[PDB]
């Protein structure tokens, strides 16, 4: 099984998170590809069994600037028969805490993809609690095979 993870990160918190999920999925025996959102087409997800987005949230528009194209292209795919999950970094200072995660979640649902595990929202940098959640997120997605 192949999981594709696509991330946006300006200061590294979301990339670490993406890398944490990827390391775990690899240790569980999956093929995994990790890409920066600017370098890849959303349609590469058609080739994977699991599609994952890792995003931060930035301002009232929520989506990072660089993620916009990818979001719009994702929203045009049919991903019935794929499994998806969403993770993110934000800042609990905002009531719109990890909103871009909820945005990607509802776009995924539109595509026909089946949610594989609850989405994980991380407050700034990841610490131990974030790690057991992200670890569980990966265990649960591997289990749906
Ligand atoms: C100008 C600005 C606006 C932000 N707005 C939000 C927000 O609305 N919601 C949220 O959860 N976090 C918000 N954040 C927090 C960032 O998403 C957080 O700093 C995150 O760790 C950045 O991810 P990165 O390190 O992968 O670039 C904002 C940060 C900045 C600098
Ligand atoms: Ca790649
Ligand atoms: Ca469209």
């Amino acid at each position: 099984a192949l999981a594709k993870i696509v991330f946006a990160s300006m200061t590294g918190n979301t990339e670490e998170i993406a890398d944490i999920v990827a390391d775990k999925l690899r240790d569980l025996g999956l093929d995994v590809d990790v890409d920066e959102c600017t370098t890849v087409d959303a349609s590469d997800f058609l080739e994977a069994d699991i599609a994952i987005v890792a995003t931060y949230t930035y301002g009232d528009g929520e989506l990072p600037d660089e993620m916009m194209d990818f979001y719009e292209d994702l929203a045009d795919l049919n991903l019935n028969g794929k499994i998806y999950g969403v993770v993110g970094s934000g800042d609990t200072f905002y009531d719109e805490f990890c909103k871009a995660v909820d945005d990607f979640d509802r776009v995924f649902v539109s595509t026909g993809a089946e949610k594989g595990s609850e989405c994980v929202k991380v407050d700034l940098s990841a610490e131990e609690e974030d790690i057991e959640r992200l670890e569980q997120f990966a265990e649960e997605l591997a289990a749906k095979v």
